């Protein structure tokens, strides 16, 4: 259907590289002698030119920019990132990806207020994989998220850097965030406020950029695909521009978990909001064409019910070279790694329906806001459980994605038959797409950490209004670990504290070297990841 943002000059700008966020000091965790990095970031507002020709859109960004900076950081290196809201609005800064403890996971009543700033203790121990971390504020999720708070959170591995994938982060490692947004005529953005359905978006970005150009040389790319989108749902495809229907092969080598056991040999990708997938493409056959990646349309071909306007079948362009300047040393081993799959269960799985009760999007009838009925399963720290995720309607679609675990796929139903299982779903998740009419089962082992989490759909609009809930990770009264300061998300100890904008600008009082390493050698001294060392 018509685009209703105003026309574009495709394919004209550079893909953006969020530049890699540095942390500010190191200190020494006194419990294990090993170095804490310690990061801040600041929450604040800018301006950006995304129409060349028309007025400046309102973003609010980490450090002032979206995407935010990306975080690369070793598996074994704890973090500390100070979170600094200089904005409007409240915050709560959620790790997608990470067994974060209840308190460090954006619980979305654990809020940070304009003039104050929160410590989260992130522990880098899961499998390599590809994070991404952004606002999970009650009601104003899809708002915040949407006017630039997600970035990207790379967990690395030198076991993973052994096997020679396509390396350098902007180099031939190439983050690729989507989102879908709409525009106003004198080039300002639409807000979601007011939106209780979906809110699409005409316009395809990739890191920040309406319709990019990338030039390529000939060879293996690592693309790491993140839908940051509010609602939108993708397709994607590859075609040379003089064959734009027929799609080009490539291979999938990780999940939202990490790698594959094996690439998954792909020409369709869909991706829904908040899955993570990592592609290997190969150029070497395009020298001197163009690729444009595209995206499904008829709602990504029945999957979905995502309206599709005049440009949003287009994402970006590649333009490859003759020739490379350099050798491709890289490759894609048949063998990738052995999938830490949870345990099989016979436990009968519990069910969750995502639909509506009245106007309000709901988990079996319940509202996340609705504190009494919200804890909707309480399971034993270590338990294996399958969840049977049931979307009865025909008429949305719904991305669940669930708190603490890594989850396999184990079946999907389709009530219009469309689908089962896809290939590069054969690995570990934390968010699997419910399409039209669909219930899938996952199976998770909730592990190691107790404590109150959130489940929910990652279509933003319905988690504001108001698809989530909880389930507690409990633990015996003899469990140890701390467990008491850990489970509850609302402990006193972890809360934001305020600031004066001046002692942040000029790094003294509690922002001084001082503070910062007596804070975080008291939060180290709690051990909140040891029940995870090996
Ligand atoms: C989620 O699960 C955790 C446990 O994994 C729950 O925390 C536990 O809450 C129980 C009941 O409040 C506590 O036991 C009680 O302790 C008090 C005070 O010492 C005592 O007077 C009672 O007779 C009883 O023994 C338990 O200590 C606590 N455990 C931990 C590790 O914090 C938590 O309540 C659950 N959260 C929700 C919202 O259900
Ligand atoms: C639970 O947290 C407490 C408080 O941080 C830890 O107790 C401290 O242990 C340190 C060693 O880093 C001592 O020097 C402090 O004097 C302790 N403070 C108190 C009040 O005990 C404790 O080690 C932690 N326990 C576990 C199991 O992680
Ligand atoms: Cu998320
Ligand atoms: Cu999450
Ligand atoms: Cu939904
Ligand atoms: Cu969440």
């Amino acid at each position: 259907v018509a685009q209703i943002s105003p026309q574009y000059p495709m394919f004209t700008v550079p893909l953006p590289i969020p530049p890699v966020k540095q942390p500010r000091l190191t200190v020494t965790n006194p419990v294990n002698g090993q170095e804490i990095w310690y990061y801040e970031v600041e929450i604040k507002p800018f301006t950006h030119q995304v129409y060349p020709d028309l007025g400046s859109a309102d973003l609010v960004g980490y450090d002032g920019m979206s995407p935010g900076p990306t975080f690369q950081v070793p598996r074994g290196v704890e973090t500390v990132v100070r979170f600094i809201n200089n904005a409007e609005a409240p915050n709560s800064v959620h790790l997608h990806g990470s067994f974060s403890r209840a308190a460090f996971d954006g619980w979305a009543e654990d809020i940070t207020e304009p003039g104050s700033f929160k410590d989260y203790y992130y522990p880098n121990r899961q499998s390599a994989r590809t994070l991404w971390y952004h606002d999970h504020a009650m009601h104003i999720t899809a708002e915040n998220a949407y006017r630039g708070q997600a970035g990207l959170y790379m967990l690395t591995d030198p076991a993973e850097d052994a096997l020679n994938l396509p390396s350098g982060y902007g180099e031939f490692d190439i983050p690729m965030i989507l989102t879908s947004k709409q525009y106003t005529a004198n080039g300002n953005l639409v807000t979601t406020n007011g939106e209780l359905n979906s809110f699409w978006g005409d316009v395809i970005h990739v890191n920040g950029q309406p319709w990019p150009f990338k030039n390529v040389e000939p060879r293996k790319y690592r693309f790491r695909f993140l839908d940051a989108a509010v609602s939108r749902s993708f397709g994607l495809y590859f075609a040379d521009t003089d064959a734009i229907d027929t799609r080009l092969p490539f291979k999938v080598i990780a999940s939202d978990s990490g790698l594959l056991e094996h690439p998954a040999d792909t020409s369709l990708l869909y991706i829904s909001m908040a899955e993570r997938y990592e592609v290997v493409f190969d150029f070497s056959d395009y020298a001197g064409k163009t690729i444009e990646l595209r995206n499904l349309g008829g709602s990504i071909g029945g999957i979905g019910t995502d309206t599709d306007y005049d440009n949003t079948d287009k994402v970006m362009r590649f333009v490859v070279a003759d020739d490379t300047t350099q050798p491709d040393t890289s490759v894609v081993p048949a063998n990738l790694r052995d999938v830490p799959f949870p345990s099989p269960t016979t436990n009968t799985p519990r069910q969750f329906r995502f639909g509506r009760t009245g106007p309000t999007w709901t988990i079996n009838g319940v509202a996340f806001a609705d504190v009494q009925n919200r804890l909707l399963a309480n399971v034993p720290v270590g338990t294996v459980e399958r969840w049977e995720l049931i979307n009865a309607g025909n008429g949305f679609t719904h991305p669940i994605h669930i708190h603490l675990v890594d989850f396999k796929v184990i079946s999907r139903t389709s009530g219009n038959n469309a689908r089962t299982v896809m290939p590069y779903e054969s690995g570990l998740k934390d968010v699997v797409w419910l399409g039209r009419r669909e219930t899938v089962v996952v199976e998770a082992h909730y592990a190691p950490f107790p404590g109150v989490y959130m489940f929910h759909c990652h279509n933003l609009i319905h988690e504001d209004h108001d698809m989530m809930a909880a389930f507690n990770a409990t633990v015996l009264p003899d469990y140890g670990y701390n467990a008491t300061v850990f489970v509850d998300p609302m402990e006193e100890l972890w809360q934001a504290r305020p600031y004066e904008l001046g002692e942040f600008q000029a790094q003294s009082g509690q922002f001084s070297v001082q503070a910062v390493t007596e804070r975080i050698q008291t939060m180290a001294e709690y051990r909140p990841y040891a029940a995870a060392d090996e």
